[PDB]
């Protein structure tokens, strides 16, 4: 680049590409968010229900039961650990780098565009003020004035479109940063918690729920069997009351 | 139990207990309802995020990247896939049994409870015309009348008095089945979803996470470097505009 017309057309395709940078990057963003958003709301519901079986003891019934709540209770309040740190990495690593795209740079994009605009106004008015002083008699001062504005309105301008094409410049890189160190922030934090997750889910804990799976069928049987004697007792109790 | 009002005495018993095992149940139906809702949302999310990763390429900006994050796009789906699978998984073996408890089971017991109060209410009044009509000179038929209606009101009471302890007593076995049938859905559904997600986030997907950290380390470096190339740039156009 050598000159000001050359620049300022460069400027309009950089600016171009950041409308389209902007918006591909706010859909990103607003995606992630919701990845943010649940996985905070899902660690918070693991541990609350972690949280109410511990508290099955302190139901009062008018022990088995209790120890295998207990044991329930154990195994999921060490997943919602795994989600509880999966949430803090999640912010630090994959939010913030996005909402920092966003917020402060995408920004910064917006607030040198118009402080360029208003430069560029003001030149505009000085260029009409020369036009319109050209057309008439006058002393040296206002025709010294008038130069002299058109001369400083437009060094202004020229330094406000450079501060803007310069981050402008700087976007092209920012957004390869700000595309790329979310997604493997994103991946990291999710390796660790399927690894962790995983490994505690051992063959002890099948051994624990594959009983489970027995208990039950028990209660099934032996609730089928105790309606057939609640229906004898009823026959029989028929009888006792008239 | 030999007659009503043992029976009666204990029927009351297990109403208090059905109560208490309403309150918890319902307190375990809204903490599961709501790893539900955040699962589904989750699933709902990652799979948004793969999808507008894979749009990448359809912004027209005025090749490595796209490269890039379609192998991402490609990760994650796979993870978005496993969350798919627990959702569903949840929906059945989770959500299910314990929606049951509540919508069917309990809803059952308040139920028969209603009728066997009605049938009271309406034993009650008999025996209030009886002790009406013991106060007055009375031909037969209104004293055969109201005596027969004792007798039928009383038998009405008594066999929905019954319908309701079968049912508290079958309420018994269901809660036990209704907390520990969820709880291994749960454990299960999760299993899977751990296993099938560790299994594939290997060793050829940290090479390529590694290689990411190195590439945005790099773009940072030569943005560093052609911001200074960019500020003699403005020096050089600061002479050339005036």
């Amino acid at each position: 680049l050598e000159d000001s017309p050359q620049t300022r057309s460069l400027l309009g395709v950089f600016e171009e590409d950041a409308t389209a940078i902007s918006n591909y990057m706010n859909q990103l963003y607003q995606a992630m968010h919701r990845i943010y958003d649940a996985q905070n709301e899902l660690s918070a519901a693991t541990h609350l229900t972690s949280k109410l079986l511990k508290e099955y003891e302190k139901q009062r019934f008018p022990e088995v039961m209790s120890s295998t709540l207990q044991q329930f209770s154990k195994v999921i309040d060490e997943l919602s650990s795994c989600h509880a740190v999966l949430s803090t990495q999640l912010a630090d690593a994959m939010m913030f780098p996005i909402t920092q795209f966003k917020e402060r740079d995408l920004k910064e994009i917006l607030t040198l565009k118009e402080v360029f605009q208003i430069a560029s106004n003001d030149h505009d008015a000085a260029i009409n003020r020369y036009s319109r002083l050209s057309k008439k008699r006058e002393n040296d001062k206002v025709k010294y004035e008038v130069t002299e504005d058109v001369y400083t309105s437009r060094k202004k301008q020229h330094q406000t479109m450079m501060h803007y094409f310069c981050a402008l410049n700087t976007l092209q890189y920012k957004k390869k940063i700000a595309l790329l160190e979310p997604l493997l922030g994103y991946m990291q934090a999710q390796i660790s918690f399927f690894k962790m997750g995983s490994e505690n889910l051992n063959e002890q804990l099948e051994e624990f729920l594959a009983n489970i799976g027995t208990s039950v069928q028990n209660v099934r049987r032996e609730m089928d069997s105790d309606i057939e004697t609640m229906q004898q007792t009823i026959e029989d109790l028929e009888v006792a009351s008239d």
